[PDB]
């Protein structure tokens, strides 16, 4: 039944968006909170999503369980664990998994996410926690885990402390710094604290991806590429209504971190036309197919694999090419490219 029964790779997920809500139930009922169900499945479907939603509707849904898991200490180390495992379970051999360290924090964070009361949970040891719980799901299940860090469209103020999390960090998963939480918003791109931040990542070694064209329109693709230096481009797809654009990011070999279940659930993309990544299968575009979020949308990597596969004619040839190109794109070294690279050669026969 699986479509790719292979191993795969992925580059585009976020941790708080990939949580298990036993999990979830089992933190929000030992800190005094509760959620708007007690039972698993029945907090699966009402923080989870089975037909497109609008903006707010989608962002609801992190209001809900995110005050349960955010400020406790083993919280976040289990979650990252509990993550690798699941990769595992998908049959990802490498992946990339992002990130705000901030979101997950309740002290020296201002403002302080989620309502949430003070603590001491800096954002700082928050990554530091999450590097731990995702280490040891390396070495447990056997997936081979990098994490990115994200800083946020609307507070361009935690930028620096984003960069500087990335050099501190460095090797000890976090190998990236993204930008992301609505690029919807005028001239997000170019707030001088984001710009200074990627600015930052250059000068000191931390590869680079930034959300742009999911929802927003070709020129803030152009802003994170031309102005932020990014490396990869999360969704993308918008790039499509500026042909020099597109005609330049294929020669210049830019990589396109595909969702296309996220793209649905969330009104990125419409059924009425063609999904945007046949445009990129036809035209042999290096992008990668990803999950986004398997918890508000209810998938696994597979989900995605099927769509493609299933109401868009995906062949396993395409597959294998799409995981090879998401290798050669990951934020890993040489050394480690290469041995990633040799793994998947050998096991695609
Ligand atoms: C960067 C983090 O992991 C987050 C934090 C969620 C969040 C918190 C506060 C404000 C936020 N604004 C967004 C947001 C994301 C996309 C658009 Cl087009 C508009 C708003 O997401 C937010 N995350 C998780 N999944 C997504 C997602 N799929 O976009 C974002
Ligand atoms: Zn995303």
């Amino acid at each position: 039944t699986p479509a790719f029964d292979k191993p795969k790779v992925e580059l585009h997920v976020h941790l708080d968006g990939a949580i298990k809500p036993e999990t979830i139930l089992y933190y929000g009922k030992r800190r005094g909170i509760a959620l708007p169900a007690d039972t698993p499945e029945e907090l699966q479907n009402i923080i989870g999503m089975d037909k497109p939603l609008t903006l707010p509707d989608f962002l609801a849904k992190f209001d809900y369980y995110m005050p349960a898991i955010a400020g406790c200490r083993d919280a976040i180390k289990r979650i990252a664990y509990e993550f690798v495992e699941m990769k595992a379970k998908d049959g990802v051999v490498y992946v990339e998994v992002r990130y705000s360290p901030h979101l997950l924090a309740n002290s020296k964070v201002e403002p302080i996410p989620w309502n949430q009361a003070e603590g001491d949970l800096t954002p700082d040891e928050v990554v530091s926690l999450v590097n731990q719980g995702l280490q040891e799901g390396e070495r447990d299940f056997g997936v081979k885990v990098r994490s990115i860090l994200c800083c946020m469209r609307h507070q361009p103020s935690w930028s620096s402390e984003v960069v500087e999390l990335c050099k501190k960090y460095r090797e000890q998963t976090v190998v990236a710094i993204d930008l992301a939480g609505d690029e919807t918003i005028e001239g997000s791109s170019l707030f001088p604290g984001h710009v200074q931040a990627y600015a930052e990542a250059v000068k000191s070694g931390v590869h680079r991806t930034v959300h742009a064209g999911e929802v927003g329109s070709a020129n803030v693709v152009k802003e994170a590429v031309d102005t932020l230096k990014t490396e990869r481009l999360g969704h993308g797809y918008h790039t499509l209504e500026d042909t020099t654009l597109y005609n330049r990011l294929r020669q210049e070999n830019m990589h396109f971190e595909i969702c296309p279940w996220s793209s649905y659930l969330t009104g990125a993309w419409k059924p009425d036309t063609e999904h945007a990544v046949i445009r990129f299968k036809n035209d042999q575009v290096n992008y990668s197919l990803n999950t986004d979020d398997p918890l508000i949308f209810k998938s696994t990597l597979d989900t995605d694999y099927q769509m493609t596969k299933k109401d868009m004619g995906f062949t396993e040839e395409e597959f294998k090419r799409l995981n090879i190109n998401a290798a050669k794109s990951s934020f890993l070294p040489e050394d480690e490219k290469k041995e990633l690279l040799d793994l998947l050669y050998k096991a695609y026969r």
